[PDB]
């Protein structure tokens, strides 16, 4: 026999990452399919197929854990996921439990990330861990004494949907600051500023060209004027926003994930720029890059069923 | 009314860009690559052209960089890492669906073209653009002009077999021999790419980790990952030393996912000399200056 198999999905805007882990917790499968962006029936299909295939291949019924960028309504189970249009408003858990004849756990992407990063032997005994995702959106996962705080309505750590603080607006020219609309339908949420997408939007706003983050960073590495100006502004903006968040949460460790966590300058600049914006007696948290690379989401989702 | 569209089609991701008459990027989209249904593949491309046509109210020129070769006679595609597109007349099919001319070019050639026209490289006698992603791809530029070859196969370094010194590193008759999408086997495409980096890890350690994950473990100093990275760095130096003995490029520009692994830029210059000829001098080895946009830019400016 094969034993218990744990399946994890990390659902994003573009790609669904799948992982299967055996009883030893060793990853034995890794697939990536296109996230069906129009039909929800197609969305369901994509997920169902991967579960079945893997069930066949390993000859088991694996447990199913899913990490999604948004919130499963704590009462109705309906999903609020701006970046996955196909799934917006659907009862994803119910629908899948039907189609796959077993329990399904759904969890926020950033919570899964934080859970997996925090269960590492190096962080497992930390009093608190903040998992921060900087990708298409800005997402937070709050772990206190090794346990996820998911909150009264599964919204804990939705730092991306808090509005720009005053000191950040002042950096961006106050009444002349760009006010970006948000997928949540509010306006000026940090989701659209500190994410990789936001990094891009901020560049475009000041310079009228739609470059990608890697492209801007490359220009910055070459010392190009616009990119140097952008990076300076963005590093200060990131320090201001995170200083606000750390004044509220005061986490012991902060772990960065998502695409923009690849920008190495972040790890050198944050420790330098944070002190000015924190309280005089604050001490910096340990700020580190994800220890599980891009797999924390999948791992965290799969181990919900541990 | 002049708008230039460029596509960079990869194993995982389709990148799209629109550039105005001033060559300023004014659009940027990124879809997953539909790699099973060719009808879906065609759809993805067609959608992005149309959307952009609507939004800007123009019909843009269309340039596409694909990871593989359009048969110089039949136009049928050989795309080793996209089962979907394999065998189809992509250019013909799209010219139909989009009622205008389409230029197709190899992804690595587009990348190299864009990287070579940078003011910093403009007068270099030769430039090798190297993509390390789902596959291994090369673009050869001599005196600022692309060499695409007798049948569009120039720079297909990914479909050359492991050299003897690389096989020796990996245990000779015990070395993993990976099958290739081209249907040969032992092609470097499956060893030096990000995918190959992963497959090599899995082969020695029996766990399906992603490259970023392996690198993270390496950064933490984990035993297996440190062993893997040492092996992989040596393997990369051996294979590239072989290729540079043939090509002797002035500049090598790295692109694709695995070009983000910073250790490469520190390790290659240290490890290459032992495997090159005694009087070899290292080329200038640099990370892509246009980040992940080289391919899109190159493709769009074919129609320039
Ligand atoms: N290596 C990189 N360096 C800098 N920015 C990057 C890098 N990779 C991706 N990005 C940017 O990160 C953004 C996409 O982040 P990504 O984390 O891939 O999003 P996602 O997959 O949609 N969601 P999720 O995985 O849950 O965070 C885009 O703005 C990219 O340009
Ligand atoms: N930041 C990174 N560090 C290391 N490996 C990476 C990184 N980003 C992506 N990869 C790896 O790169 C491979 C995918 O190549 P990538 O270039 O991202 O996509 P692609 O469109 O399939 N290929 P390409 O032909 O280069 O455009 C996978 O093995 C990824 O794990
Ligand atoms: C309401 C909503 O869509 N929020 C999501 C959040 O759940 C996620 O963690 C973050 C990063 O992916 O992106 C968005 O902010
Ligand atoms: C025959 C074939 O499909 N070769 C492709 C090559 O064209 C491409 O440049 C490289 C990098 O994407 O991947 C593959 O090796
Ligand atoms: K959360
Ligand atoms: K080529
Ligand atoms: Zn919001
Ligand atoms: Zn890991
Ligand atoms: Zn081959
Ligand atoms: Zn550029």
């Amino acid at each position: 026999f094969q034993g218990t198999m744990y399946y994890g999905f990390d659902i994003g805007g573009t790609k669904i990452e799948f992982g299967a882990f055996d009883a030893d917790l060793v990853r034995v499968a890794r697939e990536r399919v296109a996230t069906p962006t129009e039909s929800y029936a197609a969305f369901l299909d994509a997920i169902v197929t991967l579960v079945n295939n893997a069930d066949a291949e390993f000859g088991v019924k694996g447990t199913v854990g899913i990490g999604i960028p948004g919130i499963a309504d704590v009462e109705t189970g309906k999903l609020l996921t701006s970046n996955i249009p196909a799934a917006m408003g659907h009862t994803l858990q119910r629908d899948l439990e039907e189609r796959l004849q077993r329990p399904v756990k759904i969890e926020n992407d950033a919570n899964c990330f934080a859970l997996s990063e925090a269960w590492d032997e190096d962080l497992r005994g930390e009093p608190s861990v903040l998992g921060l995702i900087l990708g298409t959106g800005v997402g937070g996962g709050l772990i206190f004494n090794g346990k996820v705080h998911s909150g009264r309505a599964n919204i804990a750590g939705e730092i991306g949907h808090t509005r720009l603080p005053y000191d950040a607006l002042k950096l961006l020219g106050m009444e002349n600051a760009p006010i970006f609309p948000c997928g949540c339908k509010n306006s000026g949420c940090i989701d659209n500023y500190l994410s990789g997408r936001g990094f891009e939007q901020l560049y475009d706003h000041y310079f009228s060209e739609k470059l990608s983050a890697p492209e801007i960073i490359a220009h910055y590495e070459q010392g190009e004027r616009r990119a140097v100006q952008h990076v300076e502004r963005f590093m200060e903006l990131l320090a201001i926003c995170l200083a606000n968040i750390f004044t509220c949460l005061d986490p012991h460790v902060v772990v960065l994930g998502g695409g923009l966590s690849n920008f190495e300058l972040i790890y050198q600049e944050l420790p330098k720029r944070l002190p000015a914006h924190l309280l005089h007696v604050a001490k910096l948290p340990k700020i580190i890059k994800a220890r599980h690379g891009d797999a924390g989401g999948v791992r965290g989702a799969a181990f919900l069923n541990l």
